[PDB]
């Protein structure tokens, strides 16, 4: 039937977290980072369309703090920021919290597709939430389409419109600003594609706009074949970003176009074991030095598409920096422990250039220096195949990364570049139906 083909949903998820970094400037003490202790748990209410024309969807987490270290920093984004508006953040705590994270109205006629309210994008747009265990909340709506052409192929667009967002770290929404804080910037909105030519050759394409301040582009080529009867999976991706302030004050970013370009190639190999091969390349050529999937500067105020993720710490996104990730995922089904899952990975990244010029340069400014960074990680995962808990996953997660250089951390021009670290994350997610 219509809207009560409902359904809710929800989980209950734990997060430990030990992390330390490295402080040059007081003896390379590696010093207490993060270290806390945080639960999570959502409920997640989708109804029917009445009439095949007419929704709403609802949902809601809570974010309650166990465990926390004195000398851990904020905000961790697992628990809620003691900042309530991102461009309030002050970097002073954590606190527990609820939060309404959807609360649409959603549409259907025909082709056509909308949803308006808290909203995360769903479509073909670059704009994107941050993802901790729940996702971000745009204030805004979204419209988009699918044409089916059969064996020609699939096309689909959409078109997204929002004013405020707030990161799963946030309890409340703030509204967009351009680097300064205070120039605002009164939308952010994209239109994008899709071309599914049926064949495994898939084309994405996206524009996107913060209004008045930066041109954002995205584009994705994505092929799969089959080697030995299994997918080798492969595609390039670009990622571009411009911006419309070149006056050389705190707002201008970018010289002319920034942008990251990657290459992809997956595949798994006996069935057995997932192996991933990626590389990156990024030019960013400006004051930040660094490239941003985000039309917003400010750390949480919005997030943008970015399917590039090796979950080695580092961001990789320096201005000449050219970076490789090989990743191993070793299903044990034959060890005869289905569910088990083993893996290591590991990062390395040459060429790594500041920003071409800084107007309060520090100590370590040298505008031609290049430096490295490099990191692997250790993965032990396990499902709960059956049961009363059939689903369950729990999660640990191990990472050393290592800067390559004496620079102190976000120093000497790297604005997005962290001194050496070593990361332990352990998580619990455990999902739910009541429908
Ligand atoms: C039934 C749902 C039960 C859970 C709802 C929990 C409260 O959820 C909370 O509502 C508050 C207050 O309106 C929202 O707050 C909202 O209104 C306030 C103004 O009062 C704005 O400053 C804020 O930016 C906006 O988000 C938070 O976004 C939301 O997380
Ligand atoms: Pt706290
Ligand atoms: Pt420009
Ligand atoms: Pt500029
Ligand atoms: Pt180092």
């Amino acid at each position: 039937g219509f809207i009560d083909d409902s359904t809710l949903t929800g989980g209950i998820y734990y997060w430990q977290r030990e992390r330390d970094r490295k402080d040059v400037t007081d003896g390379d003490k590696y010093k207490t980072n993060l270290s806390h202790s945080t639960w999570n748990a959502n409920l997640d209410f989708q109804s029917g369309y009445a009439a095949d024309m007419f929704g709403l969807d609802i949902a809601a987490f809570t974010a309650i703090e166990m465990a926390e270290n004195g000398d851990s920093s904020h905000p961790n984004e697992i628990a809620f920021s003691k900042s309530n508006k991102a461009y309030d953040e002050d970097w002073s705590g954590d606190k527990s919290g609820i939060s309404l994270y959807k609360a649409a109205a959603k549409f259907k006629y025909g082709p056509v597709w909308a949803r308006a309210g808290y909203i995360q994008p769903t479509g073909q747009t670059l704009l994107a939430p941050h993802w901790s265990f729940m996702p971000g909340t745009y204030q805004g709506a979204e419209a988009g389409a699918n044409f089916d052409y059969g064996d020609a192929g699939a096309l689909s667009f959409s078109y997204m419109w929002t004013n405020e967002y707030k990161a799963p770290w946030h309890l409340e929404m703030d509204e967009f600003y351009q680097n300064d804080k205070t120039t605002k910037v009164d939308y952010l909105h994209s239109f994008g594609a899709k071309y599914d030519f049926k064949n495994n050759f898939v084309l994405e394409a996206a524009f996107g706009q913060a209004e008045g301040y930066i041109d954002q582009y995205f584009a994705k080529a994505s092929y799969k074949f089959d080697i030995a009867g299994s997918p080798l999976t492969t595609s390039y991706q670009f990622y571009g970003t411009r911006d419309k302030v070149d006056d050389r004050s705190v707002n201008d970013l970018y010289d002319g176009t920034a942008w990251l370009q990657a290459l992809t190639f997956g595949y798994r190999a006996a069935d057995v074991v997932d192996l991933r091969l990626e590389g990156t390349w990024v030019k960013a050529d400006g004051q930040q030095g660094y490239f941003l999937q985000r039309m917003t500067p400010t750390y949480a105020s919005s997030n943008g598409r970015l399917d590039i993720w090796w979950d080695n710490r580092s961001d990789f996104n320096a201005n000449g920096e050219k970076a490789v990730f090989f990743g191993a995922m070793y299903d044990l089904k034959n060890w005869n422990l289905p569910g088990f899952a083993i893996g290591a990975s590991y990062v390395y990244a040459w060429d790594a250039k500041p920003a071409t010029w800084q107007s309060n340069p520090d100590a370590y400014y040298d505008k031609n220096r290049t430096i490295e960074e490099s990191a692997y990680s250790l993965d032990a995962v396990y499902t709960i195949q059956d049961g009363r808990a059939k689903g369950t996953m729990f999660k640990l997660h191990f990472t050393e990364y290592d800067n390559h250089s004496d620079i102190p951390s976000w120093g000497g021009g790297y604005g997005n570049i962290f001194q050496d670290e070593r990361d332990v994350k352990f998580m619990v997610i455990a999902p739910f139906t009541i429908f």
